[PDB]
């Protein structure tokens, strides 16, 4: 669950 996939990024 990387940041690039998160809703924030």
């Amino acid at each position: 669950r990387p940041p690039g996939f998160s809703p924030f990024r």
